[PDB]
């Protein structure tokens, strides 16, 4: 038959905004392909409704949410703003409807709302990956730069990381009103720092890269890690010739031909960087998961619910249960949620870096085990004559060069140290 | 009086617009961060003097003009503790906290050794901890007795 | 002058311009093309003008 889902889309000016963002493009592309891909859907098609929402809006947000709920949907989406996401969680808990989170910021630690799942890499896993990669690279100097306190909230585990393993970390902030890290860059370079943690946005990553270009931190001295998961989305071709180890993490998998083909299809239909975006793949995989969960479960009937009162829905509980064990190999790879929290935990990161050839894969990280990735000897013949040549006083058996020492012996040891040639001690004939 | 469970926005705004129908000069906010943010959205959407009794995290990307807070600003507390510890000349600092609420009043503390050398020990206690004796004796091996506590 | 500008563009491309490097240029023309991005990084560079 036909099913419908709740479209949650956030814009600078909401419905009053008239530009089309890439998120809805990817959403409708995925909807078209799933309604055309009969490999999965037996006989059902999917529908939806768009809800453009201003940033940091709740009243209009919940208005649209309950309007579409009364119209009837089987799933709802996560906003990009904290308070809006909290309002959506309150809606889906009060009005029992499954919810998907596409952008994660720290949820309350004590709320009883677990009636949703999150499709996002938990930052505890990212922190463990950072720790293990630092240990693998024997790194001891660290410095983190951020712009939003929201990231600081999601990086406090990296702040407390020195408890797990001793290391120095420096916190730096660039106010959004100026994209000028020159004082900051001066501070770190004067601090003899050549390793920086990068967690900012793709635009912020680009502008800090431009600042680095201006200040010239492009040497073999520097080795960098970008925790932000958007490097592939950022154009970086004129910088791979610096010769600087610019490591990073990739959730996107390109090894499979099908996901790659999806990437070029996304690029071409967008009508224009011009490359795949993280949140687009996130929503793509989310809608695919909710569809396949709908299929695997017995068919269910949508319920119109009041915007002024709580109405119970019988199939909602079992649908939520089946969502709790949702399993699908998305574009990002393995997608697993704990049976108690909607947080995603099991996922493998394509540990990649940048070199003169370009962007390359240097390994892969998993939550199970961490990261997986003169010439001539001069012939010296000696005669045992003390103290020039004498048997070495040691309780261990002596062999070859270690058989004898003495005045001339140590003289030739020092001479070999000066000239860098090995020696083979032989017995006088 | 309107009583609401924690972490609610639906019933929150419901009672809010019920009171608006009743009509008030001003509204007084909740004690839960998400609920308070929802009330901020409601009051900005429907202009009414709103009083928030609990510290909120305001991102510098939202337009709002109807929020009134009497809670002491966290930055002010950070400056105060910085000045008092500088008077105390504590070369050792150990951070005590059981939640992410308060990073704004610790970042300057992290910057403090940069401003003037301080030995700093960031310590996140677990969120389910009620017997902190292990970390206490751990800090005992750290010879730490000049300690700062961000606590409720 | 055009070659010098291209050389400096190259220098940013492979990234071996910095304060450590000392640059001397036989060209008498340096203001013909904009050198604004070259200012920062504290690169040690000098030349002549008429």
């Amino acid at each position: 038959h036909v099913i419908r889902i709740g479209g949650i889309f956030e814009y600078a000016d909401g419905p009053n905004a008239q530009v089309m963002n890439a998120e809805e493009h990817a959403f409708r592309f995925s909807a078209n392909i799933i309604n055309r891909n009969r490999t999965l859907l037996p006989n059902t098609t999917l529908t939806y409704d768009i809800q453009r929402i201003h940033f940091h809006d709740s009243f209009e947000a919940t208005k649209k949410a309950c309007d579409q709920l009364a119209l009837g949907v089987v799933a709802i989406f996560g906003p990009s703003q904290g308070s809006t996401t909290n309002a959506v969680q309150s809606i889906c808990n009060a009005l029992e409807v499954p919810h998907i989170q596409l952008r994660w910021k720290h949820h309350p630690l004590d709320n009883k709302d677990t009636f949703y799942v999150n499709l996002y890499p938990d930052y505890a896993s990212l922190s463990h990956a950072i720790l293990d990669l630092v240990q693998s690279l024997k790194w001891r100097s660290a410095t983190v730069v951020y712009d939003d306190s929201t990231g600081l909230i999601r990086l406090q585990e990296l702040i407390m990381a020195p408890s797990r393993y001793n290391i120095r970390l420096k916190i730096r902030q660039l106010p959004i009103d100026s994209d000028d890290s020159r004082p900051l860059l001066k501070e770190m370079k004067r601090g003899r720092e050549f390793r920086i943690i990068f967690d900012c946005s793709h635009t912020m990553a680009a502008q800090i890269l431009k600042q680095a270009m201006a200040m010239g931190m492009m040497t073999e001295y520097y080795h960098f890690i970008f925790t932000t998961l958007d490097l592939y989305a950022l154009d970086l071709e004129p910088y791979r010739y610096s010769g600087v180890n610019l490591t990073g993490f990739r959730i996107l998998n390109v090894d499979n031909p099908h996901v790659s083909a999806i990437v070029e299809k996304w690029s071409m239909e967008r009508l224009q960087d011009g490359v795949m975006m993280t949140d687009a793949a996130l929503l793509y995989d989310a809608v695919h998961i909710v569809s396949v969960t709908y299929q695997r479960a017995p068919q269910m009937t949508v319920n119109s619910l009041q915007c002024h009162r709580h109405k119970a829905w019988r199939f909602g509980g079992r649908f939520m249960n089946f969502i709790k064990e949702a399993q699908w190999e998305g574009l990002t790879g393995r997608i697993v949620f704990n049976k108690t929290s909607g947080l995603r935990t099991d996922f493998d990161l394509d540990i990649i870096s940048l070199k003169e050839d370009g962007l390359e894969k240097v390994g892969v990280w998993s939550p199970a085990d961490g990261l997986n990735i003169t010439n001539r000897s001069l012939i010296v013949t000696t005669l045992l004559e003390e103290p020039f040549v004498m048997f070495r006083k040691s309780d261990r058996t002596l062999y070859g060069n270690d058989r004898f020492e003495g005045y001339c012996i140590d003289l030739l040891k020092e001479l070999a140290h000066i000239l860098g040639f090995s020696y083979e001690i032989r017995l006088v004939e």
